Parts: structure tokens; C-alpha cells; sequence
């Protein structure tokens, strides 16, 4: 199956997402940090990252920039509803797509499926 | 260079899209119908289509799946009516993205850039 990594600081949301994507057939890894992310990757093959850019003490747009500088991994950002700026900046950093909170899961899974089709 | 086709009935939207994408160095063709699109695609290769749902001949949602069933062509659907069944159906039919009027144009230019990069991988 395709390997998805969810980068999500908030434990409830972490579980909700991992649960939903596991239920849809994916190999899912979770991490709360960009260090966690950098670790799963150097150490495992990852097809797509769902990256919540509201990471306390961390810059998720610069994490995006770094990822795309190094690899063609799929990147879908999770942004807040007060984040218009982050949308365009996030795409400029190299994200393939973004979705906003609150997270509409049915639509997110279709975006993930379509991007994975492009990736593989 | 990359070839984009704009399929759009509303003239101001069509004019803004062709103008912005021409400045980015793309080769751009415009049309206002499914038939017009089909003619262009028989005559030249097309990398990416910006496609309105509202067309005079066939629904753009149906055009989307007809195209995607054969091709990896980029498809971004454009609508003037935020509507959930159109959005989910459109993405399920194979659209790479779905955007609403009035267009966030700078955002669309970057989306197009990234999608073309992704198709070229």
C-alpha cells in the first residue's frame, strides 16, 4: 500500500486522522514534529505527507520548503481558517495541495487518492 | 513550452486566465465548449486544462471523467457555484483541483505551476 505520514501536534486530531486513513487502506505513520518526520523518512519510504502547519515552536512552511528542496514526496498542508496567506505561501514552498480546518475527511481522502495517483 | 487550455464561458474570467498564464510563458488556447476543447485536443497536445463545470454542450464534470479515463492530462475545475456534490463528484471524476469564482488568481498560477511540475515527474 502507499505510505502516508501525518504530521500533527494535536493528539486527538492525530488519532482522528490516523484512524480515518488506516480505515481506508493506508500504511500510516504519525508524528508530532518535523524531527519525527525527518526520522521516519531517512529511515523509511514515504509517498505522501499530510502536514499540519500549526506546529508550536516550529515553522511548517519552512518544513515544506525543505522537503520539496530534497524530494518529490507528495505534500498536502492542513491550514487554519484564518490562514489565507499560508495557502499561497504554502503552495509557493512546494505543497501539492492544502485543506483547511475543520477537516472535512471525505474530501481530504479524495485529494490524497488523486495526488497518490499522480505520485505513483 | 507547456500548453494550457482554458475552457470558460465567462469572458472576464477567460481574459484574466489567458493573460496571466501567457505572461508565465505558457502556450495558451481558449474555448467556451466541450466541443471546442475536443477540437483543440485533436489538433495539438495539451498538458493542462482549466475547465468550467458550466458549459453549453456537456457538463464539465462529465468532461472531466471522459478525459481522465484515457489521459493523465492536468485538470482543474472552475465553478461560480460552491456546491458540495459538484466538488466531491468533480474530484472523484479525476480533477486535480476544484476552485471557485471569483478566482484567487495568484494562488491558481502557483497551483498550475506545481501541477505541471508533478505531471512532468
Amino acid at each position: 500500500p502507499h505510505h502516508i505520514v501525518i504530521v500533527e501536534d494535536e493528539p486527538v486530531t492525530q488519532a482522528r486522522l490516523q484512524s480515518y486513513f488506516t480505515q481506508e487502506g493506508y500504511t500510516v505513520s504519525v508524528t508530532a514534529s518535523g524531527a519525527g518526520l525527518r526520522e521516519i523518512m531517512q529511515n523509511q519510504s514515504v509517498d505522501l505527507i499530510l502536514l499540519d502547519i500549526n506546529l508550536p515552536d516550529e515553522n511548517g512552511l519552512m518544513l515544506t520548503r525543505a522537503l520539496r528542496e530534497r524530494s518529490t514526496v507528495g505534500i498536502i498542508l492542513v491550514t487554519g481558517r484564518s490562514d489565507r496567506i499560508d495557502r499561497i505561501v504554502g503552495l509557493e514552498m512546494g505543497a501539492d495541495d492544502y485543506v483547511t480546518k475543520p477537516l472535512e475527511l471525505r474530501e481530504l481522502v479524495v485529494r490524497v487518492k488523486n495526488l497518490l495517483w499522480r505520485i505513483d
